[PDB]
RNA sequence: AGCUUUGCGCAGUGGCAAUCGUAGCCAAUGAGGUCUAUCCGAGGCGCGAUUGCUAAUUGCCGCCGUGACGACUUGCAAUAUAGUCGGCACUGGCAAUUUUUGACAGUCUCGAGACUG
């Protein structure tokens, strides 16, 4: 059994997926975990 | 035991300039139709931000000459140099052949010599 989802549920998922990742990386450079880009 | 094809997720590489989102609405109970209408087939409207940055940037080393102190070598004007060494004083002097602060271009001949701008 499978659910599909619409265009607007792709954006929201793609953006809220991307946002969490980049901001988490942002702190890593602040905290000095990661050499600064 | 390899190969192919579809969807999603995570990355690297190339190109394009309108994208993205909606606690708002309408929409297979049919959104939208200039074309063929007993036809087509899925988003449209309204609103707001391409979204964060990076590049940052600007208003103390030599000689000679003179004076004199001390010391040594010898006769002392009661009186200081007869000669040598040590150092101080002088907006003193110093730079066109011999040797450490000054000359280049090329040819030929037997380290040297001759010539050619």
């Amino acid at each position: 059994l499978g659910v599909y989802l619409t265009k607007k549920e792709q954006k929201k998922l793609r953006r809220q997926t991307r946002r969490e990742a980049q901001k988490e990386l942002q702190e890593k450079v602040r905290l000095g975990l990661m050499p600064p880009p």
